[PDB]
């Protein structure tokens, strides 16, 4: 417990250090006149304050902080800066729904939730009152991020943050120039189009401010009318005079020339309303705002209701449908319909739908169903299917062959009626040949969007548009698509596109799968909503009515980055005075075009040319973004309209385009989802006090590194916790008695054995560090580095050469020092090192010698295998070693030789093998063993690879172990180990011991 209090006390400590030293304060000013290894720029996309950051944020910038405690040590200069999103709705969909039941009700409000959410951050009564603006959100938000986030101790330049609203002048400024840029070069453009919307909002609902399926669009739906013909059914009577159209949803408009009826659920409520040309429409009550949003009615989202019903008083009723061959159908009903799709209305087309043909049979069967709502017998007998669509399998009628064949006999039989709509659900979409006049013999591929347009030019069909799936808003409402007009971002362009497209074709991505992903939502884009009016942001500057959505004021917001320590200088609002004495409002278009294109002129102004070329300087300089690590739900929506307006504002120079994109999966605390309503859940703070910010940062570096989702495991945690305590008592125990360890040569065999493992155990860890593979980086610097220390203090009974323990120690130090730098540098400091470990280069490695590790690890298996056969039956031990191989095991590995060298290392099935050598006469006697044994060889040779192979050992296996008898005898307990050469030993041993596996008795 004291550890990590400790652990604590020395990250507050270096963290005072780190700041009043500045170190990570970084320049162009300084640093283009010291060309050391180039420049490093990582990007975190900065979340959003509508409450404290939690550890999945954490995570995801977890990558960009050891990636830059990585290069900053191998001599590029690291540039992490960190910005604030407040762009949005949720900050003030959150605060008007507390409103709304801080007003309707008392204080604390009744019942039979939002403020038990904020008291459970613990804020003082009369302090929630206060949160009814957003101001104070972007006043307490903010500054309480920053101080987690310095407290987990991040290499950011903290000058360059910043907020991201109006409140922000010279943020304000910057998206002003980026949207007027945009619309001069034709990127953006006002007019009207379909998308998803939010009723209570007033305004279209994009990707990040949804609460259900984060990427549903619109969906697109044929609406056929119908003609309630007299006489009308009695509680219709009231409307008598005017025109009842029954609306009917469907996406196969080429069938409905085989109608018969019309499906309707008899125990649902529908309603009948006005249109805008004052007809009346039946549908249900999601189908009508859907279409009241659409432009249907007379105003825009109002619903004039001038009936509501159910479904059993629409049956008998008389249709005119269009473009069926029965000049007259009936309305019929259907039990297996879904209250979510469509208008619940639904057509009936048995030729080519199963579960319309089921129905009817039902209703022709008995007269049970067909009595069961006044069906009389003119309703539901004359009626058969009608030949529409010729799939070639099946013939004219598909699905009534395909569900007789299937042996289907219920409409509720919804396992058959899967399978049965399954069989020909896109055979119809190809092979389905139309048969009615006009179209004879046409693919129907080709003829469905003219069949289409004919009904919508006869006046008998619409255009419904409908969210493919139900979405949810930020304000808890169902969106819906709506038909308004908008400022978009015509992400649809064919130039454009194909600019991106090769953007991405020169963009690194860390997998192949994220590339899918991109390739996948950059050929699904199209025009998208940037106008909003309700939240924050900034207004457009022509249009100063028309806020900014989150996801468009937040694509190039990375080249503010290199300007705001000398535009705001570090405060947050930017309201304080300006470090180079620039205005708010002095920053026009002219001026951002010099600070950021190339070739731009030097435009009027009152600025001096010296902040202007400092600007240009730092832009020019850190440009372009190295790297964005972000998390795999940023992936079709943020990244996407990053790299689009990277394209878009520099058309010109690839060479300022981004460079990489790493993508990691959401993070899972203790294997389980993080969320509220589970209890498992840690924001930064309390992960922080439970797990000594170096040791969190550790874990999360071991929680994964794949695009996956990474695993916290809090006891892993606190193993960590101990594993570094036990470090830090050593090197202490270390400095204590240097003056008690062996000096001179570092000559012994295990001071070798540890060098080249130390060494090796380096350029793993480098490697490992390129790829960013941070768990598997932390496995071979950390884990594997501790494992081998100890085996050296374990072997080395003449004491550990102090040279060889500190340059390990140092190493070590190093090595660590991205995922737990509090520590490192505490230790640094404790080595009596001058400067701090921020400025510390790369360790460089000596000769790495594969020989003697192999022989290390050849004495841990013996070991192994000494205390294996320990356990049941001693003073003396007696150990064999083959030199070379018994006669049948070394005619066995001749065949395998052979076997891996005519086929580029291949080695045959082992039928083929077993066939071989039972053709070889010399192995009469050993085919039972011969097997096994080429059996464990093929193990080793996907083991440690093919040296297996060798009729030779590389080393001298007695001398080998000769060298270290004497720890064996001293771990084993025993009093003598004699080591004979398997020749002097009986037949057995003789016979079976092998080089690479010596045998032993006692
Ligand atoms: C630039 C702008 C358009 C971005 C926008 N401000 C934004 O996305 N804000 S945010 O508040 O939710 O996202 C912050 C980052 O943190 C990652 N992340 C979030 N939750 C988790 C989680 N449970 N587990 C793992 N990672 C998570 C996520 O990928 C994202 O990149
Ligand atoms: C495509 C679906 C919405 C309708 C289907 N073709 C039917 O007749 O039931």
């Amino acid at each position: 417990t004291a550890k990590v209090d400790f652990l604590k006390k020395i990250e507050k400590e270096i963290q005072q250090k780190w700041d009043t030293e500045r170190v990570f304060e970084v320049n162009a000013s300084n640093l283009e006149k010291q060309t050391s290894k180039g420049k490093y720029f990582v990007t975190f996309p900065y979340p959003y304050m509508n409450g404290r950051l939690h550890l999945g944020h954490t995570f995801s910038l977890s990558k960009c902080e050891f990636a830059v405690g990585y290069q900053r040590l191998k001599g590029k200069c690291c540039l992490f800066p960190f910005g604030l999103h407040c762009t949005g709705m949720p900050i003030k969909a959150c605060a008007d729904k507390l409103k709304r039941e801080i007003e309707l009700y008392g204080c604390p409000p009744d019942f039979p939730y939002q403020w038990g959410i904020m008291k459970s951050l613990g804020l003082s009564d009369e302090e929630i009152v206060k949160f009814s603006e957003a101001e104070h959100w972007l006043d307490y938000f903010p500054p309480l991020a920053i101080q987690d986030l310095k407290r987990m101790g991040l290499k950011v330049d903290w000058r360059r943050s910043f907020i991201t609203t109006d409140v922000n002048p010279y943020y304000d400024s910057f998206v002003r120039w980026q949207f007027l840029t945009l619309r001069e070069r034709n990127k953006i453009k006002f007019g009207k189009r379909y998308t998803i919307y939010s009723p209570k909002d007033g305004q279209p609902c994009m990707d990040h401010d949804r609460q259900t399926g984060e990427g549903v669009g619109p969906q697109e739906y044929t609406l056929l009318k119908l003609k309630v013909l007299e006489p009308y059914p009695s509680k219709l009577s009231g409307l008598k005079g005017k025109n009842i159209f029954l609306v009917a949803a469907t996406l196969r408009p080429e069938t409905m020339f085989g109608q018969t009826n019309c499906w309707v659920r008899p125990d649902m409520k529908y309603i009948g309303f006005e249109t805008v040309n004052g007809d009346i429409f039946i549908c249900t009550q999601k189908a009508a705002r859907n279409m009241s949003y659409q432009g249907f009615t007379k105003d825009n989202g109002v619903v004039p209701v001038v009936k509501e019903l159910m479904g059993e008083e629409i049956l008998g009723a008389s249709l005119s449908a269009p473009l069926t061959s029965y000049k007259v159908i009936y309305v019929l009903p259907m039990l297996t319909i879904k209250e979510d799709k469509g208008t619940g209305v639904v057509t009936s087309v048995p030729s080519d739908s199963p579960d319309d043909i089921a129905a009817l049979r039902d209703l022709k069967k008995k007269q049970a169903l067909r009595a069961k709502y006044g069906i009389r017998d003119d309703m539901v007998l004359p009626f058969e299917p009608v030949p529409v669509i010729e799939i070639p399998g099946f013939g004219n009628l598909s699905a009534v062959t395909i569900c007789d064949e299937l042996k289907i006999q219920s409409q509720n039989d919804r396992e058959k009626l899967a399978e049965a709509k399954e069989k020909i659900y896109l055979k119809g979409f190809y092979e389905g040949i139309m048969l009615v006049d006009g179209f004879k013999g046409q693919k129907v591929q080709d003829v469905k969007k003219t069949i289409q347009k004919k009904m919508i030019d006869a006046g008998d069909a619409l255009i419904y548009m409908e969210p493919e799936k139900q979405v949810m808003s930020r304000s808890s409402d169902e969106c819906v698509v709506a038909l308004c007009d908008q400022w978009y971002l015509d992400y649809g362009e064919e130039n454009w596109k194909k600019q991106t497209s090769q953007c991405l074709k020169n963009l690194e991505t860390f997998c192949e799968e994220t590339r899918r992903n991109f390739e996948a939502t950059l050929g699904w884009l199209q025009e998208h909503a940037c106008s909003r009016t309700y939240g924050l942001g900034t207004h457009l500057p022509w249009d100063e009515q028309w806020l900014i959505e989150s996801l468009s004021d937040s694509t190039i917001y990375m080249a503010f980055y290199t300007v705001a320590h000398l535009l705001q200088g570090g405060n947050l609002h930017g309201q304080a005075e300006s470090p180079l004495g620039i205005r708010p409002q002095q920053m026009t278009k002219e001026v951002w075009d010099y600070v950021f294109f190339k070739e731009a002129p030097f435009p009027k102004t009152q600025i001096a040319k010296e902040k202007l070329d400092q600007l240009k300087q730092e832009f020019e300089f850190w440009y372009p973004v190295d790297l964005r690590v972000s998390g795999k739900d940023l992936v079709p929506n943020h990244l996407s309209y990053y790299l689009y307006n990277h394209v878009a504002m520099w058309p010109e120079q690839s060479d300022k385009w981004p460079t990489a994109v790493r993508a990691n999966g959401h993070l899972l605390l203790n294997s389980e989802k993080m969320s509220k309503s589970t209890g498992n859940f840690l924001t930064l703070t309390q992960a922080i006090d439970k797990f000594s910010a170096d040791g969190m940062r550790l874990a999360l570096a071991d929680a994964g590194d794949t695009v996956e989702d990474a695993n916290f495991v809090e006891a892993m945690a606190d193993a960590g916790i101990l594993r570094l305590y036990t470090w830090v008592e050593w090197v202490k125990e270390m400095v204590a008695n240097w003056d008690s360890l062996r000096s001179g040569p570092a000559s012994t065999f295990n001071d070798r054995v540890f060098a080249s493992e130390l060494n090796a155990g380096i350029i793993k860890t480098d490697q490992n560090y390129e790829k960013m593979m941070f768990k598997e980086a932390l496995k071979t610097g950390f884990f594997e580095f501790q494992a081998a220390k100890d085996k050296y203090r374990e072997l080395a009974v003449e004491g550990m050469h102090r040279e060889l323990v500190f340059r390990f120690i140092e190493v070590q130090t190093l090595l660590l020092a991205p995922f737990c730098p509090h520590l490192c540098e505490h230790i640094w400091t404790l080595l009596g090192k001058p400067d701090s470990i921020m400025n510390a280069s790369w360790p460089v490695a000596g000769p790495v010698n594969e020989v003697l590790i192999h022989s290390s690890q050849y004495l841990m298996e013996v070991t192994h295998d000494l205390r294996l056969r320990l356990k049941n039956y001693p003073s003396h031990c007696t150990i064999y070693v083959a030199k070379n191989y018994p006669p049948w095991q070394h005619t066995t590995l001749s065949v395998l030789r052979k076997h891996f060298e005519a086929n580029n290392g291949k080695l045959p099935d082992n039928k083929v093998i077993a066939s071989e050598l039972g053709s070889m006469p010399e192995l009469k006697k050993y085919m039972k063993k011969v097997m096994p044994f080429v059996a464990m060889i093929k193990e080793n040779l996907e083991k440690m690879g093919p040296r297996i192979l060798d009729l030779q050992l590389e080393f001298d296996e007695k001398a080998v172990l000769m060298e270290n008898i004497v720890y064996l005898t001293n771990s084993l307990e025993l009093e003598h180990i004699e080591v004979k050469f398997a020749s002097e030993a009986e037949d057995k041993i003789r016979e079976d011991c092998c080089p690479g596996k010596p045998l032993n008795v006692f």
